């Protein structure tokens, strides 16, 4: 399969670049907005993306006999101006990851690769999981105007049989 | 200090890009050369570079009041043809990291930043440590022709009061 | 070395006088501003300054063969009018301690006393540490208008491989 | 009560200044007289005076509604010439603290402050305790001419239901 | 670096020769002066010098790529006549080791070897430590005329966050 | 006995000089031949020679009333060119120590010193022990051409009721 190889290479690319952008966003949150726990939350996301999400693709390429490609071009030229705008940007990125994974699953099923539809089930599920736990934090900025209350709730968040 | 800020931004850049190149090299070693433990060794290096080596720079920039920049451009268009050539490439990269850190230390001392010379002592020491433990593996390919013996020695390597 | 002796005597003087001023400020915070945990924080600072920060200078003078001098003149004739102004005063004092220590380090290196540059590394590092943990509390008074929320955060604060 | 306020402010002043003088005397004992355990004894006295003896006065002023004043002027321009003369100086200072506390107790009883009498009982008792344990060490320099025997006895001292 | 290589070779030489001279001095103290614990103290010094103080130089030469040289010429043709003279000789030797290490540190900094200034910091500190603990025993022979009291104190000596 | 005194002084001399030569040989093995475990083996030999083998002679001289002499002149101007040649040199040195000890034992028995024949029995036995465990490693270089196999066997060696 060359179409599956191309799609999975693209997914690897996007995961690396999201990881780097999230690292920068966590620095900007902790430093410029005085919210260290929002920074720890975004940093947990960044480590998640730069770890197992590409570790698994490399392992699968070892097992099935496909080729790997590395091509990265990241740049951060503009940041949001609040913390609410920051977390809303994060939400949009996750929501786009969902559609990319859906396209991959459809492609895997259209060619009779049932081992590639089995692999992509993990990503199908983790997409909804991560989007849900990001919306959890998005919703707090609509419930309160006090930054310290929000930060205490996020601290408590930081420190399921189908999805979880 | 703007010179110190620029030098540390460049060091951040180089660390990210070395991490990505090492990830690709570990895949190529394990997959194309049938040496999984050489791959685990290079992957340990990659995680080292992509973790604390830039985590510390971001923390220091939080503490002292400097600015961060993110600009990454990595590409892998050619690989070595043996495993000895691979590990020798790794050795050259580490040896260049040494000179970059030495230049930073000299610059920190030339301006009377004694908190930035205190900071860069850690990197001054870890450079020699990492270069030494990479030369340890470089030397095995000159001691034996049997790939399985080398791989057993590397497995045993995988699983000091001044440097260590 | 007479220049090093004079510089270290001056540092001893300043440490004693900062300790006394911080004791008075902690009383004024707890009593006149109804913030007992801000008082506990400033009192921890005062004990820090009046303890090891001069204990170490006396020990070093025992070891290397220098002389000690005692000359103290402290007076508190005016206090701030809020708690934010109080903690900002504390921040300025710490920031001046930083420059004094930097001058001492430069002087130690200009004379070939490498045992006195080894000694002053501890102070070089503890300066940035203490300034950072004071700015942590400075920042809370810009995040909230409720005194009880701030006080709960400070209580939680009250009860690193390079700096910490 | 303004007379009680003035008397307690003066006691705070004297305690701070005795603490500083005792710190200098301990340095001079251990450095210039080769008796490190006499130095540790005098340093224990200094920490005692600079700690709870003024901590309690600040706490009482918090509780009863009095004002605090800070005004310190210490200088050490002349030291004794033996170790016996040093410890005899220490004895005289303690004996004067006794009379100051006695005057405070009389004043508290002359005005019908029975909460200031209850407070000063602690100092009434600790005066005799500290004077007794200082005379214990004063007496050794009349029992022996050998400095090492005296130092061993003091080391053993370093490492009651009414007074103690 | 050839100057650094030469300086470190000389330091290796001096350490070996001091170790041998201290072994002979410990024999002469225990046998000819009837002070076995002074002998144990000097023997501890000798083992210290003949162990890690040259073990570390050989390890560093393994790591950085320098050459080793061995050239030893020791002879003991005259000893002191008391035990005080013996320990004073020991004190002078340590005090000369201090100046040799200071010269090495200056040379390392004059050439931009910041890995050799990181290495020599250990010796910079251990010099003052060892000189202090030797002066501790030097001072006892001025406090007492009784050999058994001195010997008991030394026995008790035999059986810090900056220096220690 | 003056003949016994002279013989034991010579044995002390030879032990010190063998210790120093073995230290240099261990450095040369680990550094120039890429065999760290052969280096650890030779270093263990060096530590034995520089420790108890002369500790016991000094103790015996304390007990029986003989005199000590210190006269050392070591130099290393030429090394072997393989690792087999290195270990064969080590073997010859041990074999010569055997004959020296045999001569001492004969001399002790020729004069009716039965306390010096009781003393030299220990050396008579340890000679054969050390020669045997050195020949164990000598024999491996005739069994294999692979350096890593030899090194694994030596590692396993590194980590009797009559001799042992
Ligand atoms: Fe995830
Ligand atoms: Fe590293
Ligand atoms: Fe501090
Ligand atoms: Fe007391
Ligand atoms: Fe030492
Ligand atoms: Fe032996």
């Amino acid at each position: 399969s060359n179409k599956i190889n191309d799609a999975l290479n693209q997914h690897y690319k996007l995961n690396v670049e999201l990881g780097l952008v999230y690292a920068h966003y966590a620095h900007v949150a902790d430093d410029e907005f005085d919210m260290p726990y929002l920074g720890k939350f975004i940093q947990h996301l960044s480590e998640d993306k730069l770890g197992v999400h590409k570790e698994y693709i490399s392992d699968y390429f070892k097992r099935n006999g496909m080729k790997l490609k590395t091509d990265v071009s990241v740049a951060v030229k503009s940041i949001p101006s609040d913390a609410k705008a920051l977390i809303q940007e994060v939400y949009a990125r996750e929501n786009e990851v969902r559609d990319h994974v859906k396209a991959i699953a459809k492609l895997a099923l259209a060619e009779d690769d049932y081992e590639s539809f089995y692999f992509i089930q993990w990503y199908v599920r983790d997409g909804l999981k991560d989007l849900t736990e990001v919306d959890d934090v998005v919703k707090l900025f609509n419930s309160s105007n006090d930054k310290l209350i929000i930060e205490e709730t996020i601290k408590e968040m930081v420190e399921h049989e189908i999805w979880g």
